[PDB]
C-alpha cells in the first residue's frame, strides 16, 4: 500500500463534477474545484484545469493527472512548510503518508494549524497525539476516514486499510 492507493480509497473517483462532504463543488479524486455556490464558476475552473471544454466531465486519466498533480503538490507543501517539514523529516514513511493524507485533505495551512498534535507526532507520544487529533472539527464532520488517517499516523502500519 502507498499514498496513491490510500488516498484513491479515501476519495473516490468521480468523473463528473460532485459536491463534496462540506459542500464544494469537487471532480476526480478529491479535487477541490471551488468553494463558490456556483455550478457555473465551477465549470470554468474545472475547464482551466484541464485545458478544455469539458461541459463538467473529465476522462479517468484526466482525474489521474489532477491527482499525480495535488500529491505532487501535497508533499511539496509540506516540505516548503516551516512547520511541517520537521514533523514529516522526524516521521518513519508509513506515518508520512497520514500527514500527506491530511494535508491533501485540509490544506497545508489546515494541518500547520494542528499544534499540539504535530508536537506529540514529534515527540513520537503516538497515543496522545491520537486522542488530541479526535478532538477536531475534521473528525467529527468525516469520522471514518478520520479515524483511518488516525490510526495510520497512531500505529505506523496500514491496517485501517485493510
Ligand atoms: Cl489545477
Ligand atoms: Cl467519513
Amino acid at each position: 500500500m502507498n499514498i496513491f492507493e490510500m488516498l484513491r480509497i479515501d476519495e473516490g473517483l468521480r468523473l463528473k463534477i460532485y459536491k463534496d462532504t462540506e459542500g464544494y463543488y469537487t471532480i476526480g479524486i478529491g479535487h477541490l474545484l471551488t468553494k463558490s455556490p456556483s455550478l457555473n464558476a465551477a465549470k470554468s475552473e474545472l475547464d482551466k484545469a484541464i485545458g478544455r471544454n469539458t461541459n463538467g466531465v473529465i476522462t479517468k486519466d484526466e482525474a489521474e493527472k489532477l491527482f499525480n498533480q495535488d500529491v505532487d503538490a501535497a508533499v511539496r507543501g509540506i516540505l516548503r512548510n516551516a512547520k511541517l517539514k520537521p514533523v514529516y523529516d522526524s516521521l518513519d514513511a508509513v506515518r508520512r503518508a497520514a500527514l500527506i493524507n491530511m494535508v491533501f485533505q485540509m490544506g497545508e495551512t489546515g494541518v500547520a494549524g494542528f499544534t499540539n498534535s504535530l508536537r506529540m507526532l514529534q515527540q513520537k507520544r503516538w497515543d496522545e497525539a491520537a486522542v488530541n487529533l479526535a478532538k477536531s472539527r475534521w473528525y467529527n464532520q468525516t469520522p471514518n476516514r478520520a479515524k483511518r488517517v488516525i490510526t495510520t499516523a497512531r500505529t505506523g502500519t496500514w491496517d485501517a486499510y485493510k
